[PDB]
DNA sequence: CATTAGA
DNA sequence: TCTAATG
């Protein structure tokens, strides 16, 4: 946490730049192996060696540390971090829609700045172009201040559009967290769960609404059960505008939502253990269902869900609040 | 790890 | 169909 640290820190640096630079899939993939194993290990590594004797640890990443032991730093880490082309693929990734990929095809192409992919807005596709539209906004956090008037006006409509409709704006959010960096609602409805033959619709309709009334301002993208899109609160009486947020909406069977909604909401960490919990408690969770352990090995059989406090009580937990979910 | 774009 | 990109 603190001991392994700079290491294991050096090695995602590497990692994550052979996966992005270079297409090196599985050295990209041996970074975080060992970044991995040597942040688990309990003592401050000392030398190549000691390290070496680890779990994933080659000479050449050994080798690694050394230098990096040795002296306050590395060459190559040095190396990189200069690199305009490597340094220009670390930049356009951050447009939405914008992958790696793409983001290398851009650079040969020689798109590396901002401008460039203005200039040639042109080569960008409906996603990435309002990816670059809203760049410092899509960037910009989400106060909870705008996080509660938002989540109000998505209730109001599909309150309005249906009234059998359940929302529900998962996330930082919903436990407590005071900023979010984009819009999570969940949603369902009762004529639809597991075997009912969808209701697209069901997700359309609101969409419509939304949009109606110019909430969602654009779409990312929009399937039958997750549309991806883009929000803004309406600038009230003029001097403010908001900015532009990102907005993602899915359908759920009515059948999943708890789980899903659990599941959503996490932390990381607290679906972890509470999923390492229901393990030992004769169960398994996952973002859909909680089934009965059989010891034959494994077990199915869909246990079913009213509320977060089902899984809870299955589970035999203590409810813990959403605010509170934070491990 | 699954859903949507797009080519 | 595959292949990217997002969460
Ligand atoms: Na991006
Ligand atoms: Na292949």
């Amino acid at each position: 946490e603190t001991l392994n640290g700079g290491i294991t820190d050096m090695l995602t640096e590497l990692a994550n730049f052979e996966k992005n630079v270079s297409q090196a899939i599985h050295k990209y993939n041996a970074y975080r192996k060992a970044a991995s194993v040597i942040a688990k290990y309990p003592h401050k590594i000392k030398s190549g060696a000691e390290a070496k004797k680890l779990p994933g640890v080659g000479t050449k990443i050994a080798e690694k540390i050394d230098e990096f032991l040795a002296t306050g730093k590395l060459r190559k880490l040095e190396k990189i971090r200069q690199d305009d082309t490597s340094s220009s693929i670390n930049f356009l990734t951050r447009v939405s829609g914008i992958g790696p990929s793409a983001a290398r095809k851009f650079v040969d192409e020689g798109i590396k700045t901002l401008e460039d992919l203005r200039k040639n807005e042109d080569k960008l596709n409906h996603h990435q172009r309002i990816g670059l539209k809203y760049f410092g906004d899509f960037e910009k956090r989400i106060p909870r201040e705008e996080m509660l008037q938002m989540q109000d006006i998505v209730l109001n409509e599909v309150k309005k559009v249906d009234s059998e409709y359940i929302a529900t704006v998962c996330g930082s959010f919903r436990r407590g967290a005071e900023s979010s960096g984009d819009m999570d609602v969940l949603l369902t409805h009762p004529s639809f769960t597991s075997e009912s033959t969808k209701q697209p619709k069901l997700l359309h309709q609101v969409v419509e609404q939304l949009q109606k009334v110019h909430f969602i301002t654009d779409t990312l993208s929009k399937g039958e059960t997750k549309f991806m899109g883009v929000c803004q609160l309406p600038s009230k009486n003029d001097e403010k505008e908001y900015p532009h947020r990102r907005i993602d909406i899915r359908l759920i069977p009515k059948d999943q939502y708890y789980c899903g909604v659990l599941y959503f909401t996490g932390s990381d960490i607290f679906n972890k253990n509470m999923r390492a919990h229901a393990l030992e408690k004769g169960f398994t969770i996952n973002e859909y269902t909680i089934r009965p352990l059989g010891v034959t090995g494994v077990a199915g059989e869909p246990l079913p869900v009213d509320s977060e406090k089902d899984i809870f009580d299955y589970i035999q937990w203590k409810y813990r609040e959403p605010k509170d979910r934070s491990e």
